[PDB]
């Protein structure tokens, strides 16, 4: 459970980066 | 952008998916 | 923990719906 | 489009940190 939480936090954040990126871009 | 928008939607149909797993584990 | 799990599954779902719309759109 | 995004991130950006109490919790 554990590995698997930590994995989805680091999908989140990545997704915070590319979510601004896309913004900027728009 | 349409192509990253589309993975991150997968990413988070496969987060549903985790999710559910982990609800069952605990 | 079950109840914040539930919570964020449920934004993932939305975000899945919210992220289709915006490739219709796009 | 941009508006909706904004709030998919800000979304994202919680679920880290919930994902990341939940880790200390479990
Ligand atoms: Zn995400
Ligand atoms: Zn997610
Ligand atoms: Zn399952
Ligand atoms: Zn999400
Ligand atoms: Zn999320
Ligand atoms: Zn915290």
């Amino acid at each position: 459970i554990e590995e698997l939480l930590r994995k989805i936090l680091e999908d989140d954040a990545r997704h915070v980066a590319e979510l601004e990126d896309i913004e900027k871009w728009l």
